[PDB]
């Protein structure tokens, strides 16, 4: 009722802990930092301007404008307006998914393939429906 | 293979509800005169006390990076050492119009659906959660 939206904050704050520290070896060999991954990961998705990356995580624009300059001169990403992926920085997002599937895989190995399918379809149409009430505001 | 489609999908998913709470709540945290990420010390600071390094590396972040947001909050009157570190009033106010905010539209974005299938996906997030949070404890 409310506490299916606390329950919500606790697991969403669950999987960046598990995130942060199953890959925190990765990023160390990247030199890149856990701010920067999340930009990587966000743009595995899709391509966007400083701003819409500044827009779509609320943190101070000189922050995103910081890190997105440190993955341009990395090589991580590159430009069109769109900061989209490099090639490099999508080995890492691939280095990225084989740890996620790894570990992912194990804990849903006897799960119902198709309980679960109930259970996206539901997430599916509430994804659809805080995508549409965030357009702007 | 098969589960790489619900990871992206996770993913994206946590992705808009990030964005949501960011645009949710942007205006909140001016009225407070906050930044987000200091909201999420409170946010953290709601569910139970923490101190700093249990914080700083709950979501692992830089090192005089969590500091820094720390005492900001205290001089806010939003929060309260009595390190130790715990909520105050004006905090407590705080995620109280939070909560209320998140309430609404979490409701009415989920009001037509059968309860049967809200408590079902839940009841699938919570054995995730549940495997998760062990899974972190072997690190
Ligand atoms: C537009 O951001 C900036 C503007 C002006 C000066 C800046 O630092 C000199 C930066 C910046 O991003 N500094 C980053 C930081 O912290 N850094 C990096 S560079 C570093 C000093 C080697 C150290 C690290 O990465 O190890
Ligand atoms: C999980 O949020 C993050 C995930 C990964 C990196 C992040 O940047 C450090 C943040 C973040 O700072 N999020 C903002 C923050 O703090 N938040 C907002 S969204 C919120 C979690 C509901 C809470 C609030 O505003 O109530």
């Amino acid at each position: 009722i409310e506490d299916h939206i606390s329950f919500l904050e606790k697991f969403i704050n669950d999987v960046n802990t598990l995130t942060a520290k199953l890959l925190k070896d990765l990023q160390t060999e990247y030199g890149i930092s856990a701010e920067q991954s999340h930009v990587l990961n966000m743009l595995s998705i899709e391509a966007l301007t400083v701003g819409q990356i500044t827009e779509k995580q609320g943190v101070n624009k000189a922050a995103v404008s910081r890190r997105v300059k440190k993955l341009l001169n990395a090589e991580l990403v590159k430009l069109e307006k769109i900061i989209k992926l490099s090639n490099k920085g999508k080995k890492y997002i691939k280095e990225r998914k084989a740890i996620m599937s790894h570990i992912a895989s194990d804990m849903t190995s006897d799960f119902d393939s198709k309980e679960i399918e109930k259970v996206r379809q539901v997430l599916e149409i509430i994804d659809y429906r805080i995508q549409s009430y965030t357009s702007k505001l």
